[PDB]
DNA sequence: CCGACGTCGCATCAGC
DNA sequence: GCTGATGCGA
DNA sequence: GTCGG
């Protein structure tokens, strides 16, 4: 709430430049300064205050000045009224659909959800379900609710084999008091780097079954993106939600529940300050080389000497 | 001045 | 019918 | 768009 106009304008910059210019390497830039101005302790007074931070040059501190004297961006006011430009941007909001088909969809005159409707024959089966849940989606989970998903979750899978470990990360771990979606890493003894062909599918139709999982975006042998929903009390529904497993191979758990748990711009900082004192990081191992010995998420700290973050403060 | 700035599993579908 | 090219969410 | 070459 503190530089919050701000970093408000910068993300709305981002998406337009992701959605709308497809340029990518400007939406990147965008973020990271709107992250670099989210952590900054102090009120920011001008543009020149803000040039200070790293991420933050000449055009965004430019923006910063109109914004504090004006209380708005005239380029952001120019976007919002054109009408290609705020359709594109609008359409992406349905999950399936990205820059590309928004442009296309757009182009041929469909540019609102009355015209998704409209149109389902043109709509593939991922952007179908992003079409049906299109406000769903964009709702947030409480954690009470991330709690009763993670106990139906953690349960079902023990009722497939006991010795699977499943693992909620992403917001989830930490510690959000609500969250976008559910990630779930999975893991079993059976598969690691040396060594499944039904390993997540028999947790995908377990999950299925107790009618947990409603439907399918993508599934394969180690990645499913879906849809769930928690059972309900006569009372009412709960709101169709995002969930995502991931299966991984036991001896890469740490590394793997490290990247999974995020934020995605705290993981773009930790490898920089792991390049920077000798190492490389991906989802799968920490690397001088070979992928070094890992017991622990505080492990790959102490490699790259950082003192342990714990999942609370990690959000950046 | 200018090149770097994430890579990937999974789904669809022109263009043969 | 097939698959290299492309798009998606991440 | 930014920053280090
Ligand atoms: N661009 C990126 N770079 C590096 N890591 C990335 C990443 N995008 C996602 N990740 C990783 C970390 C997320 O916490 C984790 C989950 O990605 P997610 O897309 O479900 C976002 P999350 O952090 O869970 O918050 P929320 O909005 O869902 O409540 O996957
Ligand atoms: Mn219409
Ligand atoms: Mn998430
Ligand atoms: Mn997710
Ligand atoms: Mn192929
Ligand atoms: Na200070
Ligand atoms: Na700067
Ligand atoms: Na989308
Ligand atoms: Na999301
Ligand atoms: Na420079």
């Amino acid at each position: 709430t503190l530089n919050g106009g701000i970093t408000d304008m910068l993300t709305e910059l981002a998406n337009f430049e992701k959605n709308v210019s497809q340029a990518i390497h400007k939406y990147n830039a965008y973020r990271k300064a709107a992250s670099v101005i989210a952590k900054y302790p102090h009120k920011i007074k001008s543009g020149a205050e803000a040039k200070k931070l790293p991420g933050v040059g000449t055009k965004i501190a430019e923006k910063i000045d109109e914004f504090l004297a004006t209380g708005k961006l005239r380029k952001l006011e120019k976007i919002r009224q054109d009408d290609t430009s705020s359709s594109i941007n609008f359409l992406t909001r349905v999950s399936g659909i990205g820059p590309s088909a928004a442009r296309k969809f757009v182009d041929e005159g469909i540019k609102t959800l009355e015209d998704l409707r409209k149109n389902e024959d043109k709509l593939n089966h991922h952007q179908r379900i992003g079409l049906k849940y299109f406000g769903d989606f964009e709702k947030r989970i409480p954690r009470e609710e991330m709690l009763q998903m993670q106990d139906i979750v953690l349960n079902e899978v023990k009722k497939v084999d006991s010795e699977y470990i499943a693992t909620v990360c992403g917001s989830f771990r930490r510690g959000a008091e609500s969250s976008g979606d559910m990630d779930v890493l999975l893991t079993h003894p059976s598969f690691t780097s040396e060594s499944q062909p039904k390993l997540l599918h028999q947790v995908v139709e377990q999950l299925q079954k107790v009618h947990f999982i409603t439907d399918t975006l993508s599934k394969g042998e180690t990645k499913f993106m879906g849809v769930c929903q928690l059972p309900s009390k006569d009372e009412k529904e709960y709101p169709h939600r995002r969930i995502d497993i991931r299966l991984i191979p036991k001896d890469q758990y740490y590394c793997g529940v490290l990247y999974f748990t995020g934020s995605d711009i705290f993981n773009k900082n930790m490898k920089a300050h792991a390049l920077e004192k000798g190492f490389t990081i991906n989802e799968y191992t920490i690397r001088p080389g070979e992928p070094l010995p890992v017991d622990s998420e505080k492990d790959i700290f102490d490699y790259i000497q950082w003192k342990y973050r714990e999942p609370k403060d990690r959000s950046e």
